[PDB]
């Protein structure tokens, strides 16, 4: 009943979309809503490396952006109609995910621009960016791009934003390909669960209302939490708590500290595991630390799993990111003053030397 569009923009966005398509193939098999996916990139090598995305869903936008957001923005304007045309060919959508890193040149610049245009064309749509944050010790440009991208995302007034923190989720040491795969798999798993949840309880598109209410609360930024219980311990209470603890989140929000203002908790699993009274009692507990909590139960054969959609009131982790971008930009300037300073100093040294020379 739900028309969903997923747009993976830039390399990171492309790879997340590919993980979505990967996992979606498995979901399709079990089945015995329309979900469109477009991977958008200015680098054709990236689109070539995709493995589970149909050729028709790979959109090359000609023309080198690198990590230059200015060039990215220019690139978008030059190809804006072509990009939007590709989207409009696929009909109407009720729900749009725009997936990108905030640190590159293509994803981070196209995405806020694209959302602006999409909001005009699909006024009734729920449009949700999935914003992937850089590794802590990624370079200066990555941090700077991140800071300005996040600003534009808020400015463009989408329906909230799901934060994905590469640093917190970072695994496999120097094996960045494995790190990306773990992260991308977690994002895709959560998004697919989210879409399933929204689609199964749906009688009308206005049923996206509660989700929008959460996403538009507080800072208008949030994240997804997740926990799959095992057969041994199917406790819903534990399952609910574990999806709300940092280790369960895509971004390390501290729920116990009251950083989350709103939440949607979805419990999915075999009917025999689902005690409505118990679930209700657990949700009531959350209102201690979380202002408004909505809940959904989805019956589907399996050991229970929980998805949490959190909305943030506070995000100290993002402030830390901003300060590091700031510290970075500044250090480059001081490095340029010390060079001018030693050069001025050298000239004064030479003057004394020449003056000593002319006196002999
Ligand atoms: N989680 C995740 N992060 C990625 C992936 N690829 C790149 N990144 C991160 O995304 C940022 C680079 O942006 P990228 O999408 O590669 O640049 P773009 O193609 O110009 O938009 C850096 O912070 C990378 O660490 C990926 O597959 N998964």
């Amino acid at each position: 009943m739900l028309n969903v569009l997923m747009l993976g923009v830039g390399q990171c966005g492309n790879r997340i979309l590919d993980a979505v398509n990967r996992q979606a193939f498995g979901g399709s098999r079990l089945a015995k809503s329309r979900v469109e996916t477009i991977a958008i990139n200015t680098a054709i090598n990236d689109l070539k490396e995709l493995k589970f995305t149909a050729a028709k869903d790979r959109l090359h936008v000609p023309n080198g952006v690198g990590a230059n957001r200015s060039k990215g923005k220019q690139g978008f304007w030059e190809n804006q109609e072509m990009i939007l045309e590709e989207i409009e060919k696929r009909g109407d959508f009720d729900l749009i995910f725009v997936m990108t890193s905030v640190s590159g040149g293509t994803g981070s610049s196209f995405s806020p621009l694209m959302i602006h245009e999409l909001k005009k064309r699909y006024k009734n749509a729920t449009i949700v960016p999935i914003a992937v944050l850089p590794f802590r010790e990624e370079g200066t440009i990555y941090l700077q791009n991140a800071a300005f991208c996040l600003r534009e995302m808020i400015e463009v007034e989408a329906d909230g934003m799901i934060l994905v923190d590469n640093q917190y989720l970072k695994r496999f040491s120097g094996d960045i390909a494995s790190a990306y795969d773990r992260i991308n798999t977690m994002v895709a798993q959560r998004l697919l669960f989210l879409i399933e949840a929204l689609d199964s309880e749906m009688l009308s598109v206005t049923d996206l209302g509660d989700f929008k209410t959460v996403m538009n609360g507080g800072l208008r930024m949030g994240t997804l939490g997740y926990y799959q219980a095992d057969k041994k311990s199917p406790s819903i209470r534990a399952a609910i708590k574990n999806s709300l603890r940092e280790v369960g989140l895509l971004y390390p929000a501290n729920v116990d500290a009251g950083e989350a203002g709103r939440a949607m908790i979805v419990i999915q699993g075999s009917r025999e595991y689902l005690n409505v009274d118990e679930i209700t009692k657990e949700i009531e507990s959350l209102t201690e630390t979380i202002g408004h909590v909505f809940k959904g139960i989805v019956i589907k054969k399996g050991e229970p799993r929980v998805l949490s959609v959190l909305s943030l009131e506070r995000a100290p982790g993002l402030v830390e990111l901003y300060e590091k971008a700031k510290w970075a930009i500044q250090e480059e300037r001081e490095r340029k003053d010390r060079a001018r300073s030693e050069l001025y100093e050298a000239f004064e040294q030479i003057n004394d030397l020449e003056e000593i020379y002319h006196h002999h």
